[PDB]
């Protein structure tokens, strides 16, 4: 059997009803008109993100359900900083999917409502759900468009909604299974399917060692697990030689918070402390696919934070690198020391920008939450470049400041060049983004602690309870505009 | 409006609630306020700069160009229907003191604020990053700030011509 | 707008369809088929609790709602200790009124589905909401029995929820509204409108200090808000003389814990700290509406627990009613402070027997959660009477230990005959009854301490998320079987 999702606005002052979209009209005059007089049967009008179900109205479709889609012409909203209307669909789409679902339906069919981008985003990034280690699972729903004008449409808002989810895929997976190397792989297979225009080099430790990242290592050597440093490349630009743009991203598998050990509750939820590396790599697999006509350098440091007789010790002093060094205070402040020697390594490409990502700080989900993704730049034009593309996704960012202020705070150290944890308590993700700019020189870098958006309860309407995977889709419309 | 008062020590939005309704029967121009909110601004942004929210882009660039003749910086902070939602979730009342979580400390309190406040052009400082002063600001010594009073004046003072 | 709850149960073996309920097929049958046609059209059966919305099978109801009642001969669940068949009953009624409050229609005709009382007390517990004090609020359902065949059972179920409810709304009410006059107030007025044949007395501060009650009276000084001990009399039995039984419950209008001050985080939750005094009270409004043959009397000392410069301190010795000393180790056990002078008093009335109700410890919640509420009993005769309610209810009741082991950590005492708080953080609930126990000499003894089931989240189907107002139905049934 098959479903069908319809959408409905609100109705306008003028109107004398609320107005389907294309595609709802024309069912409603495939079914001489039962559509529209059921709905009305039915009650209250369709709200923003509501939805209301109505059975045996085509024999092809048994299961029709009406979405509301909100303002037909609801377009930037200046105080939200985001397109309302896409927004809208997403919301909308993806509780109409769900509904299908609890009917146990394996295919539906959407109507793009004005926008199939939009529309096969809030469908697969809807019905998405880790799934793999369960006995009982949900019926596996084929999502497809309903028509076919809009098609190219549909086809980019499933890749940019599988980016998301390959994010959401490689953070909620347990540390047990996604360890370093596992990562890794999953990176590796899915980027020479989206191109062969692409290098991949799983470094081990041997190399780590060579390269002389005694930050990385120290925190690696508390566990057995073995670190690796993955380096990926996507060769899109016409010339070889063109500067790439390097992207950074923390990968913890697990962060336990070593000798300075965490509190329990809710350690489980560290097994995503790899979100960083998982967005980054996931925005460059999506950018191969789309084969934008760019240079990218993906560069993820990745080991596990654990509490062993040879973890690093409260007050041991690191090398980095750049021969800076580093009194190590708090062990469980381990992604700016793996994040140093990273970032050090990307200058070597010589890019043209330099983007890092980071389930940094608690302190950033103290500042923002999941409103969010908190954004440290030396470069106004950098900061607007991601501004302007959060917009178009909704997937929000917002600056937070990069102030000398801060660093004077870590750069007042007993032992080393630098500590790694600031002198007060206060402003934690402004010194931990503070600490980063004292491995960086580039004129166009910034710093994205992502913290706060780790996971979704619900307040992403097209989001399940569980990672989030953001902001990956904001990083792969960065990187599209960038190329055009 | 009703208000489901969760947790007594937040305090400060329950004043400012009445507060900002007085404010309305005055047809103003604008509407600033500044308070001592949130130990969660102070986990934010510490003593670097003051948090603003505020409803009007145009009155935040003001404070924003005065900030940086006075040197008592100031920095943006969102008023999103994001934050609204986890403080009109509320068992008993209209709004709720507390967030439903700890997240977004500042932005839930602003969001608080709002439901008070019908103005085109109201901006809230949270000033409880820059209460006080250990070294940060050179000229000033150990002991309370009296930041952004600086500010506030060269807004006024540009205002004015 | 009016909408229809019917009911359908879930297929046996040997059937070659799932079964409507007689209204259910009866609805079926006048539309000629067109029920079951479109909820063969609609997909998977659906099974206890579930449901699904048909709209315009008939004009006189545009939204028919069918629920799954589960297996029809489901009776009492010897692994469960309820009766199941009941349950699936409640359950699937509340969540098919739900949904048609959901669509905002004003009347419903509920379907009895073989158990009048059941359906009815799922559809008035299911529909409750606290709203009194907020501008926005949902549609006000009116439930009506769907037939004219059951009325009495209807209206039965109607009265043990409403008793529930106004249980819920005692205890949902913020403490600033709701003090101990308040309360008083409410419980007479809604008393004195069940039965003429009562008598309400709200002892005031002069009264409670000629009783010598000064454990009680130990509590209440630390607030501004005058105590009052309330004292009601329901005269059901033939024969005025015919001894009485009591129920005693804590009325704690708000618990701050005084000067052994409470943790912030979900204090307000302590508003609810008169919830044994509220599911009693209710209990007894009940009783007097059934006209109960039976003599009852009802007793609740009431008083805020705050802390100021006159409050309760630790280490000071109070004496009860009965001139036994106690040593208040920790403010914050206030409860059985209380309850010391309330029991005493319930000897005067040389009852029958003598139940008291209270939100008494934290460690009946770490013990039970909401499952059931512990009853400690010095009768088995007692325990199995509350036993055989609870199985008709679904409130479900636990028995916990009087041991005198308990009663040995109590009355070490460094100062007095008693001391608040045992010597030891181990059965705190067990202690707590200990406590009770010195202040009791009657052969039929019951304390029910409801502190885990204080609230509901989901656990309750048929509950919104609040205060749950248990197990005032349990005690309604308890008292209706002991006057059979
Ligand atoms: C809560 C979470 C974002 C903490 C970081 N993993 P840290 O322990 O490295 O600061
Ligand atoms: C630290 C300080 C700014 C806290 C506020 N006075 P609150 O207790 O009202 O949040
Ligand atoms: C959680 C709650 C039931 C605690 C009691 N009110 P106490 O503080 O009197 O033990
Ligand atoms: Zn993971
Ligand atoms: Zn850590
Ligand atoms: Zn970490
Ligand atoms: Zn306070
Ligand atoms: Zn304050
Ligand atoms: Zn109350
Ligand atoms: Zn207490
Ligand atoms: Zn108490």
């Amino acid at each position: 059997t098959k479903g069908l999702v319809l959408g409905i606005y609100s109705k306008e002052k003028e109107e004398d009803e609320p107005q389907f979209t294309s595609a709802g009209e024309n069912f409603n005059k495939l079914v001489s008109g039962k559509l529209r007089e059921i709905l009305n049967i039915s009650g209250p009008p369709l709200k923003a993100g509501k939805t209301r179900t109505f059975y045996g109205l085509h024999e092809d479709f048994p299961s029709v359900v009406v979405v509301g889609l909100g303002k037909k012409t609801a377009g930037i909203d200046e105080q939200e900083n985001w397109h309302e209307g896409k927004e809208n669909i997403r919301a909308a789409v993806a509780a109409g999917c769900r509904q299908i679902q609890d009917l146990e339906i394996p295919s539906v069919e959407v109507d793009p409502c004005g926008d199939a981008q939009a529309a096969a985003e809030g469908a697969v990034l809807g019905l998405y759900e880790y799934d793999d280690l369960k006995q009982k699972r949900k019926v596996v729903v084929s999502a497809k468009l309903h028509g076919s004008e809009d098609q190219e449409a549909w086809q980019r808002g499933v890749l940019f909604a599988s980016g998301q989810n390959l994010a959401r895929r490689l953070m909620e997976t347990p540390a047990n299974e996604m360890t370093p190397t596992k990562f890794a792989e999953i990176v590796e297979e899915n980027l020479k399917s989206a191109s062969i225009k692409t290098d991949v080099f799983i470094r081990p430790k041997s190399w780590i060692e060579e390269q002389e990242m005694g930050s990385f290592l120290s925190v690696a050597k508390g566990s057995e697990e073995p670190p690796v440093f993955l380096e990926i490349h996507y060769k899109g630009s016409p010339n070889a030689s063109e500067p790439p743009l390097v992207f950074v991203g923390k990968g913890i598998t697990f962060d336990s918070g070593g000798i300075s050990i965490k509190a329990a509750a809710n350690m489980d939820l560290m097994r995503a402390d790899m979100g960083g590396a998982a967005t980054i790599c996931s925005a460059i697999v999506s950018a191969a696919k789309l084969d934008l006509p760019i240079n990218i350098v993906g560069l993820a440091p990745l080991c596990e934070n654990m509490p062993s007789g040879k973890a690093n010790k409260p007050g041991d002093v690191v090398r980095a690198r750049n021969g800076k060094t580093i009194q190590v205070d708090n062990t469980d402040a381990e992604g700016r020391l793996i994040l140093a020697d990273a970032l050090c390594y990307a200058h070597t490409f010589n890019p043209k920008v330099i983007i890092n990502a980071a389930t940094l700080t608690g302190a950033m989900d103290i500042a923002l939450g999941s409103g969010a993704t908190g954004v440290f730049t030396n470069s106004s034009w950098l900061w607007n470049k991601l501004f302007e593309a959060s917009i178009e996704t909704g997937d929000r960012v917002w600056r937070m400041p990069l102030f000398e202020h801060y660093t004077r705070q870590v750069i007042d150290c007993q032992l080393a060049d630098v500590n790694n944890i600031g002198k007060y308590r206060s402003a934690g993700a402004c010194t931990a983004a503070a600490f980063l700019k004292e491995f960086v020189t580039h004129p166009k870098w910034a710093h994205l602690d992502i913290a706060g958006v780790m996971t979704n309860k619900d307040e992403v309407p097209y989001l399940r309870k569980g990672m989030a995977g953001r902001p990956t889709r904001t990083l792969i419309e960065f990187l599209f505009r960038f190329s055009q």
